[PDB]
């Protein structure tokens, strides 16, 4: 049978524009309470935002507090996402690399941390880290985003072992190419922000309960591999 | 935005019993309309029944012919295992036999509909277990993943897609009638710590039916509380 | 400390022609006692050659016993493909009996000697594709995965290990027979930008031949210059 | 026909202890030219060593130089690894988590970007980065160093994709236990660092020249997983 409907005190990083946008649209018109985190240029209508630079572990507490005084603690965490800058990896510079990785991975690392000690207490937690944007298929010009995609799905899966016997998982969702290379993709054709918000309000939903430490691919087959 | 719901022709192979039949009441419940195929006990109040082996192509031919005339050419296909439980070729070759050329059978039978109608939703349900390391077992659930892949790769320029449901230890009605030590001997290998149930794989099953899971294909999506996790 | 060779007791099925010739004489000039089994054409000079239909179990038994005769019981087995070359169910059911069963059987009369012996590699050489998204060889190979990985979990705690070598696109007699056309086109797919040597692939299985090889078991090596990349 | 041995000029990042001394020596005793980096206890007999600190762009660049001047530029390159701090996720810190992405992943990018100049160049190149030490399979009590060795899988990939047709290749070596928890091992026991060695062995030689992007367990069958 299907288990009825639970509004969900939701987080969206990086909900303000593109695909955490259409997420963060989903999640609300699913029936949850859904908060964004931003840069600056606000949220959108209708929906709570805040200001959070995810490089910064004491902004990301203020961001979780102000969250939880207005619609209550965390219980589903969507981690977008995050960067982008390619480059050679001859031309890629440290500074290029490690600005995508404490972004991108230290980023995940920082809100899903935040999150977990409540989802553990109140025995409830879905954490859904959201790739940009093509991966465990080896791209670019871009060591740096393959090496932060790569690294959250490993952290993801430490998490969801470390975590689940709590009902507190850990999900990953792996966009290929989305409309904000048609020769690499069997559907030969890009998908939509809102072809990612289904996958991901399905993982925030109540029969996502027994998906943990798992990579969906929404790329209309692209990245099939090993 | 979610996409309006379709209500879709769905056939679930051993949609009778155990992981099947918790499919079919959930695909049933979401507004599809719904057959199931048995061996002779018949479909229960609710479905639409057709019998079909198979391993028999024949058979296979006319199961999908029965459920077109009763409620319109299969759009989605539910591949439920054949044969589940615990060496010779004998026993090598019929868990192939039904797991792995059965599920080609009502694949390649579904198929020339789907991409003529420009919509197809191929969604394959691996045995309770793997795939992790049932020698024939093991063969077959990972055969149909490879199977899928290359039925998306095929397929999906057409929108019909093909994807795979592998499900962990999960409560059914034999899990129960096994040995108390190898029922909690597995759930130390197991995260969540608990066996899952057959509506927690019903579940995804749903959503790969729905018009949400348009964008993926070629998936494995493991329903296990994390037990799977490798490379 | 490189561990000392030991001369191992070889049997390499589809060894007289292409992949299974180069890895049979490599394994040779390695210093291994070398068998190749042939379906009639015979083995080339310097091997030991047996006939086997790996599609029939008392065939394989008589190979493993007539290799067993001339050079002792099989150390390692090298189970190459069968069949190779692109549906009905006649053409999956082929593929299957070949390719997986096939594999399966080499695979099970190798076992016992090789867990008495408390000393096994089998060794599963995929035909060139895979696994990537040819539904029937697709099957087959992603199944043969499964199997390995089933045998490497069963036996492993008897130093009886089970790997399998996945080949990407590789020049043999017949992908110099396929069209220009779709040659150069497969080398977009290959970040190495050039065919594979049968050469290439003899190397590997050479070394998970050999003493260095102990802790790899239920292990997949693709030889494919990147061609396979993703998940 | 085996292809005959080539003598390269190799550099093992942590070669002086462990894992990585048993790598350095097996690599010698191939025939190669072999020199280790170090943090200060030394270079074991025989062997060049020089110091290192994988955390620091600079000294990456001037242990590569003298690498160079010694016995020729780097032709093979084996990226160990690294560090090894632990904790459940809601007790990690930011500075933990950051030192082991530091050293362990930024680290291998840093001495695989001084390497792959002169590897491009030159039109070989074999870059081989060990995990320690247990992955892809979700362990710990570590998101850290999960994290951090996933994300070199990816890196290395994205490597593997930009260089591969230079015959410059990037490769992973992941080990299980290895004696420097037996329930989760079909082998029923741990490894030795000789058994980590000789596949490393095995592609730093001639015969690995089509792998490339792969990862190679070697934990006895532990992580045999998806
Ligand atoms: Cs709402
Ligand atoms: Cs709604
Ligand atoms: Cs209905
Ligand atoms: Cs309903
Ligand atoms: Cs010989
Ligand atoms: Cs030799
Ligand atoms: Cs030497
Ligand atoms: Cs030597």
């Amino acid at each position: 049978a299907k288990p009825p409907f639970v509004s969900r005190s939701v987080l969206v990083t990086g909900g303000n524009r593109g695909i955490g946008l259409a997420i963060a649209q989903r999640l609300a018109a699913d029936g949850h309470k859904v908060a964004v985190t931003h840069r600056g240029s606000g949220a959108p209508k209708g929906l709570f935002g805040v200001e959070c630079d995810v490089t910064d572990s004491d902004a990301v507490d203020r961001a979780f507090t102000a969250v939880e005084e207005h619609q209550g603690p965390v219980e589903v965490l969507v981690s977008n996402a995050g960067l982008s800058a390619d480059a050679f990896l001859m031309r890629m510079t440290e500074e290029k690399f490690e600005k995508v990785i404490n972004a991108n991975l230290t980023g995940a690392f920082r809100v899903a941390q935040r999150a977990s000690r409540s989802m553990q207490r109140n025995k409830f937690g879905r954490m859904i880290f959201i790739g940009s944007v093509s991966g465990s298929w080896g791209i670019g010009n871009q060591a740096n985003y393959a090496a932060s995609k790569a690294g959250v799905i490993g952290m993801a899966r430490s998490i969801a072992r470390e975590l689940s016997k709590a009902n507190v998982t850990a999900n990953v969702v792996a966009p290929g190419y989305i409309d904000t290379a048609l020769q690499f993709i069997p559907a030969k054709r890009v998908g939509t922000p809102a072809e990612v918000a289904g996958v991901v309000s399905f993982l925030a939903s109540e029969d996502a309960s027994y998906i943990s430490g798992a990579v969906i691919p929404v790329d209309g087959g692209m990245g099939m591999g090993h």
